[PDB]
């Protein structure tokens, strides 16, 4: 199987929840064409739907380097952040999603504004503890 077909199976097994197995065949993907972004963005969620952070954070960095303009990698990145009360960093990299996702004109209604707020809300929660 080249890459591309295994990630179009760890996209299918991601539809139906099958987070590791979906895991290992973007790892699959990786081995054959270890230079594309997304392979490294898709895993990341997997890790992200895992509750395993430091692995999330990761390939978010791996996918960032291949494509410094990925909308997805920043905002799984700023999530991941979130999760981990990496409050500042989160909520930059968020904003850089929301920066580039009106340049690439990939801002769907109030998707991601709603996601700075709800950082910056979280943000302003823990300063007060
Ligand atoms: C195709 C696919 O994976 N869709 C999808 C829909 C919803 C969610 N999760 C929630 O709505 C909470 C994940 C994936």
């Amino acid at each position: 199987p080249s890459a591309q077909e295994l990630k179009e199976q760890g996209n299918r097994l991601f539809v139906g929840r099958k987070y590791p197995e979906a895991a290992a065949c973007y790892g699959r993907a990786i081995t054959r064409n270890p230079l594309v972004a997304v392979y490294y963005t898709n895993r990341a969620l997997c890790y992200l739907k895992m509750q395993q952070h430091e692995q999330a954070l990761a390939d978010c960095r791996r996918a960032l380097e291949l494509d410094g303009q990925s909308v997805k990698a920043h905002f799984f990145l700023g999530q991941c952040q979130l999760e981990m009360e990496s409050y500042d960093e989160a909520i930059a990299n968020l904003q850089r999603a929301y920066s580039l996702a009106k340049e690439q004109r990939l801002n769907f209604g109030d998707d991601i504004p709603s996601a700075l707020r709800i950082a910056k809300k979280k943000r302003w929660n823990s300063i007060e503890e």
